[PDB]
């Protein structure tokens, strides 16, 4: 029934099916080498497939992203053992910059590379550690990524829909159904991911690396374009400094299309600012205004049903959390409160 997911899942599967460096059997050997902390071996394994003579001219986005994925697991691994990958692998940096050029993404692996663009089968899935907890971590993102992309499209569409129209309530109800997948992700994480194993065994693989004379953050679900959705939905005109910096920090890591969505809405009132201004002008005696606001409140409810438990999970891992999480939750409650007050 979440019919819009299909196309996004299909585009992900295209990258996941691609192995342009014929590296599948090679990357599967990485977990054992990480367990052994075998740095020379990690470099040697990478050199078995790293292009030395530039990128094949026939490659498009799909091949370049797939290549970045397979090289990428080596980047996080080398840094995990205390080494700048660019410093220990000659000729690596130019390849990373070429792949960045070909994908219009940063010159290292991102969330997309390690989750939705990473095949799912046991004989193919790339991993830093080979641990069950890592496999569960990747699955938690696959549960909701395509749904989130659909949700972004639905939010952009809703922005131009009048609150006076019955379409507003209907589109909002639809948006809520897609955002429920984020809740499913966190439920999944609670059930299957050890916060201790995350903190002690997985987290070390996601440190920043230096390429091209700047630092690039490691993969994380923090890179999910949920912040772009909410930029459009409520946050575009926020004067909260910490929040603004958070969005600008992760902007480079999302797909080009979402970076442009973000740019489009930055110089404008957010959806709810427009929605509430309309409600105050027309009045809540209009049934479609009442229904629209009610449906919009339910959208905030589902964001909070993701965000509140997520914070507890993050705090539990650190018990074995960064301040921006609690700050973002507070902003989200305030956003919902504005809708509640309008009614
Ligand atoms: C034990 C598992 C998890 C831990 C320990 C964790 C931890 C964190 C931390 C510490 C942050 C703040 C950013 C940072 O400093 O890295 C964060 C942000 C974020 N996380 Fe998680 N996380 C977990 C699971 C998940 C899952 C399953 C999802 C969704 C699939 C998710 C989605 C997000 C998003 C979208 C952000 C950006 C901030 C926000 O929207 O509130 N996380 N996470
Ligand atoms: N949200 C956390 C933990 C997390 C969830 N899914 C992930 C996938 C890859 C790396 C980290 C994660 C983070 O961004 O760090």
């Amino acid at each position: 029934t979440l019919d819009r997911v299909g196309v996004f899942a299909a585009t992900h599967a295209a990258v996941a099916a691609s192995d342009p460096l014929q590296a599948r059997a090679l990357v599967l050997q990485l977990p054992g080498l990480n367990r052994n902390k075998d740095v020379p071996g990690i470099v040697g394994l990478l050199r078995e497939f790293l292009p030395v003579r530039g990128l094949p001219s026939g490659w498009g986005f799909v091949e370049a992203a797939a290549a970045m994925r397979d090289i990428g697991f080596f980047l996080g691994s080398l840094k995990r053992h205390g080494h700048e990958p660019a410093e220990v692998v000659p000729g690596l940096e130019p390849v990373l910059l070429d792949l960045a050029r070909a994908t219009n993404l940063p010159p290292r692996e991102t969330l997309l590379h390690v989750t939705v663009w990473n095949p799912t089968a046991a004989d193919a899935q790339r991993s830093y550690t080979g641990l069950p907890d890592e496999a569960h971590l990747l699955e938690s993102v696959r549960i909701s990524m395509a749904a989130l992309e659909a949700a972004i499209a639905l939010t952009v569409e809703l922005f131009d829909v009048s609150l006076r129209s019955p379409e507003f309530a209907q589109r909002s109800d639809e948006l809520e159904a897609y955002l429920q997948k984020m809740v499913e992700s966190i439920v999944y994480a609670y059930r299957f991911i050890s916060p201790q194993v995350f903190y002690d065994e997985l987290r070390p693989f996601y440190e920043p690396i230096r390429v091209g004379g700047q630092s690039y953050l490691g993969p994380g679900a923090v890179e999910m374009p949920l912040f772009v959705l909410e930029h459009v939905l409520w946050g575009s005109q926020s004067d909260d400094q910490t929040y603004r910096e958070f969005k600008e920090t992760y902007l480079p890591y999302v797909l080009p299309a979402y970076r442009a969505v973000y740019a489009r809405f930055s110089g404008e009132p957010a959806l709810i600012d427009r929605a509430l201004d309309e409600a105050r002008a027309v009045g809540t005696r209009d049934e479609h205004v009442r229904a629209g606001l009610t449906a919009l409140e339910r959208v905030f409810k589902v964001l909070l049903r993701f965000r509140a438990p997520h914070l507890k999970l993050a705090e539990r891992a650190y018990e074995v959390a960064p301040s921006m999480l609690g700050e973002l939750l507070t902003l989200t409650y305030a956003a919902r409160s504005r809708v509640r007050a309008a009614l």
